[PDB]
């Protein structure tokens, strides 16, 4: 089993264009939360959401090449083309069969599967487009970024939901430790507002409807939370094996030295409230890193801003954790950023890599009132810096899927 | 790394509502393709595909957990459930930690989604189901799968189009061998015969349009192919850790020796003619498993009855294997049972595993008049006895994604 480490990192988020942008507005606990404006939702019971503002796919595609392809594969080349320049590598014949591609996304191409449906209803079959099918199937992040940059390696695409860009960095970094490739790009990305998707989780009551004060609309452990905020983007990181980044003086952000995953096999939205599964999930990725607990500095939480969700989490922390739950800071980025569903695990993945660059905890903004038992520190309004050298990532996603990501400062 | 086999096995197909059925279908050149009698086709340009004739639901799951479920769903519970009750094995306390999921989806489910579109376009958003989403998107099997069985292991989904069902398989495999998890029900399942489905694909050209005689449109390596059919269904294998398997008695059906994946980087559907990227990966599979390939007897192939699929199929054979190529016997199942898309890696797994049960190679039906350069032993018409111990499973999938598994007899 080789290390790996990370070597370039990309992104799309509602708090910017791209990485460093991003991250400027996390550490100030600046909300990328508003009204949604590239659709009308005067019919909606949820309004707002986390949008990317002023993303121009002509920095990154011909207008040839991005007229066929929906918003979320847009959003996942963007931040896969950030992530390989953030990079450095060159990629030639010599080296490409051994460099692979793993973006996921939740649910694919919503808004291009709505639109065709309008024209097969209103008109029939053939007012399909052609580019249908191919610009909107989930694997066609990874087909299309490997087309491309001519990447040969491992090509594959994960779907789960919330834990989606979680496991598609995992397995990605799996790849790598077993030899079957020696550089990943992995990540997730999502486009899920339009109609079908704000409708869709509306029904399922699945999002806050705090449609007065947006800003204030995700509360992770906060007593008047109400659901999720839905959010829009894409993460990507550039992983690669320790001996072929030193070989080409790469910069090293960090080392990805765990990965562990569990199923709550519980129920379809809910987590039991002790957080069994949670527990296991975040014990195997101990484990696999070969740490303690007390080795622990920072987590990046799951923390949707959901009732049942934030306090198994709490609960699943205290049992890993024990006393030292109470040392370690825990905060969820998605009280700014809201919930990016696919591309939720890749954004929160380079939150964490950045945690530990800058040894600062993000906050957990509008953590106001926390709710019962709710008493560790959870980085309540403002950042914290403080000694950071290992920093998880969680996801613990719809069906009861999780997966746990562990990061450390590279020596 | 441990060894890894299969000891239980399950399936909807065009040929039948379980393995034996298919098989039987399978070993007699039957063809499961049909004009579509679910829903009205008479405004398209190709109307018939592979449907599952005749599936009970109720014989799984009851009318409360099933109106939940979009059919790709309730497919995937059905194929997982017989390849459980094949396996005989029995779910506790003390090993289901050890027991993941992985099941996956090409499209997931669009009937779903056409429907609830339509709700929302004529009526507004409060219209579209609560059970939308989760009964809709594609972790879902995985999901309700372990929530049913309360499986509590490795929990995820692939999205790969057609490698979909050849990728979990694998990646599962890969769980058991590194050791986070002792079993996994593994594979995929796929209902894409609705409007959208039928309409996207048509749109993009890629369909058999041989209306007039269903059963004689897959004709893979055939001079006279005109494009894939569309089929539905659904296949799981149970894999085991062998210790575990022998420790309670199981039976064997037979080793999943190797698992190998690659990316053309070439084109969106069509393989380069010389099938480069298909060599790399069956070369990657054969290393995986420490085989030559001269020791290789049957492969299933991917031949999906396209122009470009096809002849580079034959291609890449001929380059891995040499004079070789020759010896071994290739069929192409999707002859018969059509292209099942996410489920077409799970079914022809399965079928792999049944050739070395029962030493025969299944037919390529239709081939009547090989293509320039298709020469080989294509098992063309009618099933072949003959000795098979090592067996290959290809799927050379949409975005130019590979993956092909290799199964020996065991010992
Ligand atoms: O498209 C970008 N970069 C890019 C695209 C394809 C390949 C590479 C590469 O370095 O190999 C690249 O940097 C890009 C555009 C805007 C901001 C950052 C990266
Ligand atoms: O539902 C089936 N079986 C089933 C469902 C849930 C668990 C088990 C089990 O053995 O643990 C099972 O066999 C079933 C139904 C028809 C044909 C084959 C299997
Ligand atoms: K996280
Ligand atoms: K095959
Ligand atoms: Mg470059
Ligand atoms: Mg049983």
């Amino acid at each position: 089993r080789r290390r790996v480490v990370i070597t370039g990192m990309g992104m799309l988020s509602p708090l910017g264009l791209d990485v460093p942008s991003s991250w400027e507005g996390i550490l100030a606990g600046r909300s990328g939360i508003a009204p949604i404006e590239h659709m009308d939702l005067s019919a909606y019971s949820t309004r707002f959401g986390g949008s990317v503002k002023g993303f121009n796919v002509e920095e990154y595609l011909s207008a040839k090449e991005a007229r066929k392809l929906d918003l979320f594969i847009q959003y996942g080349l963007a931040a896969s083309f950030q992530a390989v320049r953030d990079s450095g590598l060159e990629v030639t014949d010599a080296n490409r069969e051994r460099i692979g591609v793993s973006m996921g996304s939740g649910i694919g191409g919503l808004t291009n599967i709505e639109n065709n449906c309008r024209s097969l209803f209103e008109q029939g079959p053939r007012r399909i487009s052609p580019f249908f099918v191919p610009g909107s199937i989930i694997n066609m992040v990874s087909g299309f970024l490997s087309i491309h940059l001519g990447l040969q390696g491992p090509n594959y695409a994960l779907t789960t939901a919330c834990t989606t860009g979680t496991h598609s960095i995992g397995m990605a970094a799996r790849n790598i430790a077993y030899g079957e490739a020696d550089v990943m790009v992995a990540g997730g990305s999502e486009m899920a507002a339009c109609g079908l998707g704000l409708g869709g989780f509306g029904a399922a009551r699945a999002l806050s409807t705090r449609n007065d004060e947006p800003t204030r609309a995700s509360r992770p452990w906060d007593r008047d939370r109400d659901g999720f905020v839905l959010s829009d983007g894409s993460g990507a990181l550039v992983l690669e094996e320790l001996e072929h980044a030193r070989a080409r003086g790469a910069r090293i952000y960090a080392e990805l030295v765990g990965f562990g995953m569990s199923g709550d096999a519980f129920h379809m939205t809910a987590p039991p409230e002790d957080g069994a599964g949670a527990a296991r999930c975040m014990k195997n990725a101990l484990r696999d890193a070969g740490l303690d607990p007390r080795q622990v500095d920072y987590i990046n939480a799951h923390g949707t801003s959901t009732p049942a969700g934030d306090i198994a989490e709490i609960a699943a922390v205290k049992s890993v954790f024990g006393e030292h739950a109470h040392a370690l800071s825990m905060s969820s980025t998605k009280s700014m950023t809201g919930h990016l569903l696919g591309a939720a695990g890749a954004v929160e993945a380079i939150f964490s890599v950045l945690a530990l660059r800058d040894q600062v905890a993000p906050p957990t903004i509008n953590l106001d009132n926390p709710d019962e038992g709710c008493d560790l520190d959870l980085v309540a309004h403002e950042a914290k810096p403080r000694k950071i050298d290992v920093a998880l990532s969680n996801s613990f996603g719809f069906g009861g899927t999780n997966g746990t990501l562990v990061f450390r400062r590279f020596a």
